[PDB]
């Protein structure tokens, strides 16, 4: 399941939840069509691996998010373990986000 | 200066006040670093070539025409003539973008 986030106080709460867990973030917008594309991936991912954490923020709505992490190109996926940046990348390449996955967990 | 499209119908009115102009249009979001670090460039761009005209359109207030131009990355330049699509460019790459400018007007 992938929890979207509030706002920056949601953001820092789902951080402390997921304790040792790699957690991936997608930073997308509604308007965008290749996060459109590779969200029903992302969805059946965070369904089987109940290890790591997946959450998604809307740029749109939280803009305040956006700018503290240097979104640019979208989708953006940040890997992030016990609140801490682990790797980024940009765009929808599902085999490189599952290479980022399997090297972060 | 670098006027802001308000909406779907104040863009078609700008393309149509560009006249025979290359018009470059800049998709770019207010928490987007590199979009405020070239904004500037084409102020002055903006300023000192009179035979192109440039717009700006913040996906964050229209998200509508960021769709429909499918916008993935930011900024995003379109570049625009006698109502054509003629090129666009992902990223602040002030060469590139110079070089679609005197490749294009």
């Amino acid at each position: 399941m992938v929890y979207q986030v509030k706002d920056q106080e949601d953001f820092t709460k789902q951080l402390n939840e997921a304790g040792n867990k790699l957690v991936v973030i997608d930073f997308y917008a509604t308007w965008c069509g290749p996060c459109k594309m590779i969200a029903p991936k992302l969805e059946e991912l965070s369904q089987s691996m109940s290890d790591v954490v997946f959450l998604k923020v809307d740029v749109d709505e939280c803009e305040d998010i956006a700018q503290d992490n240097q979104i640019a190109c979208m989708p953006t996926f940040l890997f992030m373990k016990n609140g801490q940046k682990l790797d980024s990348l940009s765009g929808a390449n599902y085999d490189k986000l599952l290479e980022l996955v399997e090297k972060n967990k």
